[PDB]
């Protein structure tokens, strides 16, 4: 019957690709809200050290698949270089690459109170969990979602504690989940408060990898009009659509693609099938090895948050799907 090429482009257009209308409006609803928060921050909280919150995520750069239902709103903290320093996780006793301790420097000389964020310090370290709670409470305590919603003809209601998430119904039957992501930038190190999976690492900030990864990907496709992004979206759609693959993330799949791009120059449209197969094969062998290095930061293993058992099950699921092509593609 059909070639894999056709099946994939077909799968992409009927499953991976968000319908044209829905993505514009979802994205626009997010844009509309982000702006209204810009003015709220000027008026209500000129005291809290922040910069303007801005959108980020797959929906914002057209990498979101199946449904336009989520996006991040970054909350950039202001931290003074003099007062704070970030510590690579591999240099901590935790020994976890891709994560940082954010340390409060010399309290004898910089007493508590020198930074607003000193209230979020636990044992000399800026706690990511506590920053989230404080922000959530300081926002919850000054914000008027019913009014912002009325102003934009959206209904906006926070969610149950996931208190850092907003549910935006922007049409009768459409909604969008915006979650707030507190971020810190020290030097050229960008960190986000997206907690490590295990509880014992909850004092660590996460190295933000998404911007460089997606910029890299976009630059490569731009250069040669390649299908790197198209292949990623298909994979994302499969993992999202297949429960057994729920542990796979956009970040891992993107790096699978980027590693492959180091070794395949030809990403013309007709090579899509071949690259997709290579990517599947790559992912499987990364899983077997128990290690998927970040293309942009080799020291970081993007499977390090997964247990060996989960890695093993992911590997098995994928092998099995090789002989169930029609379950993999819907
Ligand atoms: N926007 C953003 N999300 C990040 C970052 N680091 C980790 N994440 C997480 O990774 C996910 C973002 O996924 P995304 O790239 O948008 O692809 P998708 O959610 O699978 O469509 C969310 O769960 C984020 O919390 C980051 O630096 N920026």
């Amino acid at each position: 019957r059909m070639s894999l090429q056709e099946k994939l482009l077909t799968y992409y257009r009927n499953r991976a690709a968000i319908p044209a209308g829905e993505q514009a409006r979802a994205k626009q609803a997010a844009v509309d809200i982000c702006a209204e928060l810009r003015s709220f921050l000027r008026a209500k909280l000129p005291d809290m050290p922040l910069r303007d919150m801005y959108l980020s995520g797959s929906l914002y750069d057209d990498l979101q698949v199946v449904t336009a239902d989520h996006i991040q709103l970054i909350v950039p903290l202001v931290l003074e270089q003099n007062l704070w320093s970030c510590i690579p996780g591999e240099d901590t006793i935790m020994n976890v690459p891709g994560f940082f301790l954010v340390r409060r420097e010399n309290p004898e000389y910089f007493p508590r109170g020198s930074s607003y964020w000193d209230r979020c310090v636990v044992g000399g370290y800026l706690s990511p969990k506590t920053v989230a709670d404080t922000f959530e409470k300081v926002v919850a305590g000054s914000i008027n979602w019913p009014a912002i919603g009325s102003l934009l003809d959206y209904v906006i209601r926070p969610a149950p504690p996931e208190a850092l998430t907003l549910e935006v119904q922007y049409e009768r039957d459409k909604h969008l989940f915006i979650d707030f992501l507190p971020s810190v930038t020290l030097g050229d190190t960008v960190l986000v408060a997206k907690p490590h999976r295990l509880a014992q690492y909850d004092n660590l900030w996460r190295l933000s990898l998404r911007p460089a990864e997606t910029a890299r990907l976009r630059a490569l496709d731009q250069a040669d009009s390649g299908c790197r992004s198209l292949c990623l979206k298909i994979l994302k759609a499969i993992c999202k659509s297949t429960p057994a693959l729920g542990h796979l993330t956009a970040s891992q799949l993107t790096n699978v693609i980027l590693h492959l791009a180091q070794e395949e120059a030809d990403w013309s449209p007709d090579m899509l099938a071949d690259r997709f197969l290579q990517a599947l094969r790559g992912l499987i062998s990364y899983l077997e090895a128990g290690v998927l290095p970040s293309a942009l930061n080799p020291k970081v293993n993007l499977f390090a948050e997964l247990t060996p058992e989960e890695i093993d099950e992911l590997g098995y699921t994928l092998y099995c799907s090789l002989s169930e092509p029609e379950v993999l593609l819907q």
